């Protein structure tokens, strides 16, 4: 099963795989300044624009699973599975949130083609080794 | 925050909370139905209508979720928990995403107002009495079949 | 006094007399989907329809019939007394706001003259005696089928 | 001296008896359907129809039966009398003044042209044997 | 309800309680000339005027009572019951009736208008103490 | 004598011997419906079509056997005469009337064209064996139009 | 109820029960003489007259009636109540189908107004004493 | 002598094998109910169509048939053969002239086109399994009270 | 049912009675000439005309004949039975299909008017006296 | 499901608030003022604002109060808390429906922004203290 | 290389993977009808459509399996292998060719588009549950 | 029951049975090529030409006998069977798709025409003894 939701923005997983992990901010930055910059758009009843019809669906969902999250911490009896599963909760998939989510938001905020350009500014960064890249990492800003 | 997915739609949770089990098919279902039918339109690299999107982003977080249960249960050694886990992903979470689902499908094979209507004589229909109401419950499908 | 908030609209209590107690769904029913359904047109500042003011004032009067359910039950001590009280008034009176909210609902969403044909047929109906009258009672409902 | 109330209308008295007795509702029934109707018809000066001053009459001649039953049963002594009168005024011209109210009633409200051929197919649909009727009774609606 | 049905045709019980009782004929001679005059328009199907209705239906249930007094006279056997029974129909009853008779009639023969006048000509003429009063009651007539 | 009187009509005996018993209402249940609907036109001195007249001739055939029938129960004394014929007069020929008279009936009320249309349906629905015949048989009385339906 | 067959045509049974039982003649020779004359004209499928149906119907219950008489005849074992019930076929109801088989053949064969004719002719001969009534009593003929 | 009668209205007699036998009813009632529906048209001296004439020859041949069976029951001596032969004549052959006095009856009461699409509507009925197949049997019938 | 398929064409069995028996030749000398003359038009799928369907319809209730013989000559175990049987059904019905199969063949060939020609010739030529009949028989020919 | 009633008419309850409680006459005088004004405007059936609606509405609520308060007073027994729930409705949602009453009545009978004039000034005017204002407060009249 | 025979029509292998098997009838039912109906045009040298070729192979290749399984059975000493290998083919294999001629059949007999909206429709009628689905399950028909 | 899909092509069996065995190339040696040639024109969802549908039906039903036997060598232990059935499979309808397979390849590369001309000069070639038959083999190419 290969389904690509980034194929539809003109990104793939693959180009996004470019970037490393765990650079990203924790998702929980993520959402407060999204909230914190774009609570009336959220809260609107039309669909503002595509990149919002997401966002939506993928908030609600890290809210479902960390709600499943703390109640299995709270009722699960033996410590290992409890500490196992909270431990994995946030550990693989939470950075596919993560990912997704940054995604988004940098998208709506600077447009697709400036997040692609600095994708691909990263990767060439990236690419080469450090004792001849320059010791600051490409800055998405305006 | 608070936010209502379905709101963008014109649809609410507590509309739709009516709704009770056993009149939506189960997410396999759903899954296989998906695949079968928009499979072509999903993975177009446009996005001809907001149904499509969401659907997708529903369909990954499924996935996903049944990803984790497994490694679950590949894992886990105590029969209570893993089993007790698997059962609450499997019919908390599923009757959200099945739900969900259903509302799309629902939605893009059959109109925007047609659904909307249809849920809200359901909505009628369900809370009168079992005394004065009737026993054919009402149900819409692109079938010409009386 | 002899005021009937029906009387304006055309309906009667009387005239609503045909559907027996129970036939009505639980307040919370009403509310659930008033609310879901009717929530920025209640919120709105116009007053478009008087049904929507009058749904308006049901639910500020019910709110405050709940907030004092609340008080007494949280205040005094007696607890049968407390008990036979919030029964009371949960029943009692709450059938009355319950049938309230149930015809405005009906009015706004179908059409008045539509509510008062489904009154006079769901009459016909239930006086008939059980041995000849159909099982399927009759339904107001914006769907075919 | 052959007089039928129902030879000015359409139907005639065997013909309305065509339907089976204890399918009309009990006359409580009937006049709490048609005070709360025609509350101001029936008070009202001028005579918009017919069936008004007949229902008229019918009221007044029911309520003094009515008040005939009240005084026989405060007054007499004997309760096989009583039982006896009162039985037969509530069962016997019961019959009649509900069949008369429910034709009123019903005429106005649904006109001659439905009450008069709800009167047929129905009564018919009831001698057919239950195996190539259709499946549910007739029901005078809206 | 509370219906007068005298308040459709322009009178009232209440005006109409001028003619004091002792002076309506019986009832058995004030049918025989109403069936005399109308016994056809009566037994039509045609309706010229509400009048001929209430007088249908008015004659309905004198009827009735007639079978209820044969019933009870044929069934039991006290004498006290069955007299009181007789008396009370008599009375109650038949004045009511027998007035509403004899209006009707009177009305439908001469006109609504010379029996208001003559309603009011004799309470005006009654009123009035018996030592001035001429000695020759109203009569409407030709 | 060779005498077809259903063949005025366009219809046989044979034709109409595909109706199955037990379904005909009872005799006295179409005099109750006949002379509650056509009450005035049985009555009246005008040949207006000869289904009227054909009624009209069958009631007098059906009063001059009950007449009978009462005769024979009311007179006799041997039992087993009385019942035997009783029973006799009641299932073979009180049948035939019955035939006769829903078939001028429906006639008469639904239509002659759509009787005999409704006549082959059953001629063939009914001549299906079960394994292959529908449980839902072919309704006429239209009258009531259908009063909904059910499931 | 009273209904009339004879009424339809024009005749009623008052005026047809003038003339006295013997008169008809026979149903065997009334069958004969209809199959000699009009047999073919009863099997098309076109009503010419009301007669015809008429005749058709009053055949076929003859025809019942004298399978009933047999067949009774083969099966009872008393032989006084089959006796009893064969002389009960011919008394009767015999003479209904006789009447009503005389009226038709005559009106179809001679004419109605001749046949009306014939019946008051016969009425006024039969009345006068015998001591002074002619031999010669009135027959239809052309 | 390769013969199909059925082939020059269209139809098959391996095409009418679609139709399981036992199911076509009774020769008898075929008979009379084509008696007392085609009386003047099987009487009248003009060959209107090859319907009519099939049908006369065909019941022609079957009353043949039944004269023989009758003789034969009637004169010959031993019962057992009589019996076998008397029923091999109505089953064997019986069924054979009951089809084909259906298909004639069908499509002249019904037309040609009706009986094809009825046959091909009870090929694609039957040859579906009994737990998906539903009790709503095709039947022709002018009357619209479907 | 009286059914005769001469009728349509114009004869009838009495006609062809006529024609004595011993001429008609054997079944299979004529349906040798059928095939070997007209397999094509036998074979093809157009009703071309009424006696090609009329003779398929005699040719297969022949068949169902020839296999019902074979069928019992070669099962059934009593000799004088099955000797029986065989000459009954060759025989008898033999020359009703043998008249059959004449009639329409030389009918299809040269004509239906023609043929009927050829059988009153035969006929009375037959029927004549040898003294006076033409000293040749009468032959059918191109 | 908070809900400011005054602000549809364009008032807040705040704005409302900020004027003294005790200040309205007690709910009596209102209800009586009321009745004797628009008794029939209110019995009338046509809706003119939605004044006489929420003026209906506040009256269904009175009358709920009070005939709760005459059961608690007649079924339950210990006074105490009869008393003390008496004294709680009476004090903490009895303002509201005063002033709520008091509102709708002023502004039909005088105006809507004219009584939202006299709110804002009396309560500016009550917080000024006695420096350069008149010494009586302004009263609302016509 | 993937091949899917489906798409050339629009449709796809998976698609029809909706109709649980038990739905498609026996290989040998479907052969007999496609005979039955279209002899003379498999056997004609004519291409009228894609569908009749495609069903053309179909035939042929389904020909070639049945002689492999006739001969393998006839051939092999051994009873479990020429066995297995004969329900192994009658059952899997069989799926494919059975399924394969079904949509041809279909197809070619009511149309394509008809052929998939029956597909999807009773798809969606079996994924539904009882009481949300009606109780008919689809049948094309023309 | 029997189809030769040459003769839709125009050819037949007989035509090519002049063709003998052991002359056409391996199957893979035409799959390849066939493949390498035309793999975007059989992968696209236009049927172009009614050999593009065959060549794909026939690598469908090639392809599907393969895996199965293969599948079931992998699972059978016996000798005898898997080598015999495979020698079968590959030797006698494997040479038949391989000839269709060869067919339809040519008659697409080098056109249908040109294909019957070769095959009857390869046949006029062959029949020759070898004694005057010349050493070049007719070829069709360009």
């Amino acid at each position: 099963m290969d389904i690509d939701p980034y194929k539809e923005f003109g990104a793939t997983v693959e180009l996004l795989s470019f970037l490393p992990s765990d650079f990203f901010p924790s998702v929980r930055d993520l959402l407060d300044t999204a909230a914190a910059l774009y609570r009336d758009a959220l809260e609107s009843p039309e669909h503002c624009s595509p990149h919002h019809t997401a966002l939506r669906q993928a908030i609600l969902c890290w809210g479902d699973l960390m709600t499943l999250a703390t109640w299995v911490g709270t009722n699960l009896e033996d410590p290992a599975s409890r500490d196992l599963v909270v431990s994995y909760v946030n550990t693989n998939v939470g950075l596919k949130f993560r990912q997704l989510l940054w995604f988004h938001i940098s998208c709506l905020t600077f447009g697709r083609e400036t997040v692609l350009e600095y994708l691909v500014s990263f990767g060439v960064w990236i690419r080469t080794p450090p004792a001849y890249r320059p010791p600051n990492a490409p800055i998405l800003s305006t």
